[PDB]
Protein backbone atom coordinates (compact mmCIF):
# COMPACT_ATOMS: atom_id res chain seq x y z
CA UNK A 1 0.00 0.00 0.00
CA UNK A 2 1.24 3.65 0.72
CA UNK A 3 4.61 3.85 2.50
CA UNK A 4 6.65 6.48 4.34
CA UNK A 5 3.82 8.95 4.92
CA UNK A 6 3.75 11.15 7.99
CA UNK A 7 0.36 11.13 9.74
CA UNK A 8 -1.05 14.66 10.23
CA UNK A 9 -4.61 13.81 11.39
CA UNK A 10 -6.94 10.78 11.65
CA UNK A 11 -7.33 10.80 7.83
CA UNK A 12 -4.65 13.07 6.31
CA UNK A 13 -1.09 11.80 5.55
CA UNK A 14 1.82 13.61 3.85
CA UNK A 15 5.05 12.66 2.05
CA UNK A 16 7.80 14.50 0.13
CA UNK A 17 7.31 12.74 -3.19
CA UNK A 18 6.73 13.29 -6.85
CA UNK A 19 3.02 12.33 -7.28
CA UNK A 20 3.78 10.75 -10.71
CA UNK A 21 6.40 8.47 -9.18
CA UNK A 22 4.07 7.74 -6.20
CA UNK A 23 1.22 6.83 -8.59
CA UNK A 24 3.42 4.51 -10.73
CA UNK A 25 4.67 2.76 -7.54
CA UNK A 26 1.31 2.41 -5.71
CA UNK A 27 -1.17 2.46 -8.63
CA UNK A 28 -3.91 3.80 -6.31
CA UNK A 29 -7.67 3.59 -6.89
CA UNK A 30 -7.74 7.38 -7.27
CA UNK A 31 -5.03 9.85 -8.16
CA UNK A 32 -6.09 13.52 -7.96
CA UNK A 33 -5.01 15.86 -10.73
CA UNK A 34 -4.61 19.62 -10.11
CA UNK A 35 -6.70 20.41 -13.16
CA UNK A 36 -7.92 23.61 -14.80
CA UNK A 37 -11.53 23.99 -16.08
CA UNK A 38 -10.52 23.14 -19.68
CA UNK A 39 -8.55 20.01 -18.61
CA UNK A 40 -5.54 21.43 -20.48
CA UNK A 41 -2.72 19.59 -18.71
CA UNK A 42 0.21 21.81 -19.57
CA UNK A 43 2.28 22.36 -16.47
CA UNK A 44 2.70 21.56 -12.77
CA UNK A 45 1.05 18.37 -11.51
CA UNK A 46 -1.30 18.14 -14.54
CA UNK A 47 1.52 18.41 -17.09
CA UNK A 48 3.57 15.82 -15.21
CA UNK A 49 0.65 13.32 -14.82
CA UNK A 50 -0.35 13.76 -18.47
CA UNK A 51 3.25 13.27 -19.66
CA UNK A 52 3.42 10.00 -17.65
CA UNK A 53 0.30 8.77 -19.54
CA UNK A 54 2.03 9.49 -22.91
CA UNK A 55 -0.64 12.20 -23.52
CA UNK A 56 -3.52 9.65 -23.21
CA UNK A 57 -4.94 11.72 -20.32
CA UNK A 58 -5.06 14.82 -22.57
CA UNK A 59 -6.77 12.95 -25.43
CA UNK A 60 -9.40 11.54 -23.08
CA UNK A 61 -9.79 15.01 -21.43
CA UNK A 62 -10.31 16.71 -24.81
CA UNK A 63 -13.10 14.25 -25.63
CA UNK A 64 -14.66 14.92 -22.18
CA UNK A 65 -14.57 18.75 -22.78
CA UNK A 66 -15.95 18.35 -26.34
CA UNK A 67 -18.94 16.45 -24.86
CA UNK A 68 -19.54 18.27 -21.57
CA UNK A 69 -17.92 21.69 -21.77
CA UNK A 70 -15.58 23.09 -19.11
CA UNK A 71 -15.62 22.24 -15.42
CA UNK A 72 -16.41 24.88 -12.77
CA UNK A 73 -13.65 26.25 -10.51
CA UNK A 74 -14.19 24.11 -7.36
CA UNK A 75 -15.56 21.22 -9.42
CA UNK A 76 -14.28 17.90 -10.61
CA UNK A 77 -14.76 14.99 -12.95
CA UNK A 78 -13.70 11.32 -12.76
CA UNK A 79 -11.79 10.00 -15.73
CA UNK A 80 -9.40 7.05 -16.31
CA UNK A 81 -6.13 6.94 -14.36
CA UNK A 82 -4.44 5.20 -17.37
CA UNK A 83 -1.10 3.68 -16.23
CA UNK A 84 -1.11 5.71 -12.96
CA UNK A 85 -4.30 4.73 -11.12
CA UNK A 86 -7.70 3.09 -11.67
CA UNK A 87 -9.23 6.62 -11.87
CA UNK A 88 -8.08 10.18 -12.03
CA UNK A 89 -10.19 12.69 -10.13
CA UNK A 90 -9.54 15.96 -11.99
CA UNK A 91 -10.18 18.68 -9.39
CA UNK A 92 -10.09 22.41 -10.16
CA UNK A 93 -8.80 24.53 -7.32
CA UNK A 94 -8.91 28.33 -7.70
CA UNK A 95 -5.89 29.72 -9.52
CA UNK A 96 -4.87 32.83 -7.53
CA UNK A 97 -2.59 33.84 -10.46
CA UNK A 98 -5.85 34.12 -12.57
CA UNK A 99 -7.62 36.16 -9.82
CA UNK A 100 -10.00 33.29 -8.88
CA UNK A 101 -11.75 33.31 -5.47
CA UNK A 102 -9.60 31.52 -2.80
CA UNK A 103 -12.92 30.65 -1.00
CA UNK A 104 -13.52 28.05 -3.74
CA UNK A 105 -10.59 26.00 -2.32
CA UNK A 106 -12.91 24.42 0.29
CA UNK A 107 -15.38 23.47 -2.48
CA UNK A 108 -12.54 21.92 -4.50
CA UNK A 109 -11.48 19.78 -1.47
CA UNK A 110 -15.11 18.63 -0.92
CA UNK A 111 -14.81 16.58 -4.14
CA UNK A 112 -12.34 14.30 -2.26
CA UNK A 113 -15.14 13.20 0.11
CA UNK A 114 -16.75 11.14 -2.67
CA UNK A 115 -13.73 8.73 -2.62
CA UNK A 116 -12.68 6.53 0.30
CA UNK A 117 -8.96 6.91 -0.40
CA UNK A 118 -6.98 9.23 -2.68
CA UNK A 119 -3.38 10.02 -3.63
CA UNK A 120 -3.40 13.85 -4.12
CA UNK A 121 -1.43 17.05 -4.40
CA UNK A 122 -2.18 20.22 -2.35
CA UNK A 123 -4.90 22.00 -4.31
CA UNK A 124 -4.17 25.52 -5.56
CA UNK A 125 -0.50 25.15 -4.46
CA UNK A 126 2.49 25.47 -6.85
CA UNK A 127 1.77 27.26 -10.11
CA UNK A 128 -1.86 27.85 -8.91
CA UNK A 129 -0.45 30.56 -6.62
CA UNK A 130 -2.19 29.92 -3.29
CA UNK A 131 -0.32 29.62 0.04
CA UNK A 132 0.36 25.86 0.49
CA UNK A 133 0.13 26.24 4.32
CA UNK A 134 -3.44 27.53 3.84
CA UNK A 135 -4.20 24.70 1.32
CA UNK A 136 -3.09 22.06 3.86
CA UNK A 137 -5.28 23.71 6.54
CA UNK A 138 -8.34 23.67 4.24
CA UNK A 139 -7.54 20.04 3.32
CA UNK A 140 -7.44 18.78 6.94
CA UNK A 141 -10.61 20.84 7.84
CA UNK A 142 -12.62 19.68 4.76
CA UNK A 143 -11.61 16.17 3.70
CA UNK A 144 -13.02 13.34 5.84
CA UNK A 145 -11.86 10.43 3.61
CA UNK A 146 -8.27 9.05 3.56
CA UNK A 147 -5.97 11.43 1.69
CA UNK A 148 -2.29 10.77 1.00
CA UNK A 149 -0.70 14.09 0.04
CA UNK A 150 2.41 14.10 -2.14
CA UNK A 151 4.44 17.35 -1.86
CA UNK A 152 7.07 17.56 -4.61
CA UNK A 153 9.21 20.32 -3.10
CA UNK A 154 11.38 19.07 -0.10
CA UNK A 155 11.77 22.59 1.35
CA UNK A 156 7.99 23.18 1.17
CA UNK A 157 7.34 19.70 2.68
CA UNK A 158 9.60 20.59 5.66
CA UNK A 159 7.85 23.96 6.12
CA UNK A 160 4.37 22.35 5.93
CA UNK A 161 5.16 19.67 8.55
CA UNK A 162 7.05 22.04 10.92
CA UNK A 163 4.30 24.71 10.79
CA UNK A 164 1.31 22.31 11.06
CA UNK A 165 -0.92 23.01 14.00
Amino acid sequence: SFSGYLKLTDNVYIKNADIVEEAKKVKPTVVVNAANVYLKHGGGVAGALNKATNNAMQVESDDYIATNGPLKVGGSCVLSGHNLAKHCLHVVGPNVNKGEDIQLLKSAYENFNQHEVLLAPLLSAGIFGADPIHSLRVCVDTVRTNVYLAVFDKNLYDKLVSSFL
